């Protein structure tokens, strides 16, 4: 038994749920909370920019001393970090960003890195303003997450497209 509220089951792992992730963050305090990251782990827009202003900017603090000692990311690839007000931790998750013409097959070895958490809030890979399909990256995150994932879709109308479409 968990503390997630009002999620709809897709599948054994997979649970999804209208709502502002960073609202279900503070509410939850999810041992791990995943970010829609970029390589540089510039925090600016969509996802990342809302937690990143959710904790007072501490998250690109520590991102950016991350950047200075590991250099950056690869896409597909993620770091662990610092949860701050948020979450225990925060999974960085760098998805293909299709406005950057990157490889969306990408998107399944990004999701792989939910394995490595027994159980997670996060968003859909590449979705919003990485401009892959959302629907195509609930189908990755089913096929590929086998550990538990709480997904929170900002967006009601596209919510509600998801669950009606889910084979
Ligand atoms: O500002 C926020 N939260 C917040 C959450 C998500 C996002 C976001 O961009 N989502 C993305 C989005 C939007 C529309 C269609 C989409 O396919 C997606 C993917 C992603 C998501 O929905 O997962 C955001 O821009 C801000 N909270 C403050 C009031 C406290």
């Amino acid at each position: 038994v968990n503390s997630f509220s009002g999620y709809l089951k897709l599948t054994d792992n997979v649970y999804i749920k209208n709502a502002d992730i960073v609202e279900e963050a503070k509410k939850v305090k999810p041992t791990v909370v995943v970010n829609a990251a970029n390589v540089y782990l510039k925090h600016g827009g969509g996802v990342a920019g809302a937690l990143n202003k959710a904790t007072n900017n501490a998250m690109q603090v520590e991102s950016d001393d991350y950047i200075a000692t590991n250099g950056p990311l690869k896409v597909g690839g993620s770091c662990v970090l610092s949860g701050h007000n948020l979450a225990k931790h925060c999974l960085h998750v760098v998805g293909p960003n299709v406005n950057k013409g990157e490889d969306i097959q990408l998107l399944k070895s990004a999701y792989e890195n939910f394995n490595q958490h027994e159980v997670l809030l996060a968003p859909l890979l590449s979705a919003g303003i990485f401009g892959a399909d959302p629907i195509h990256s609930l189908r990755v995150c089913v096929d590929t997450v086998r550990t538990n994932v709480y997904l929170a879709v900002f967006d009601k109308n596209l919510y509600d497209k998801l669950v009606s479409s889910f084979l």
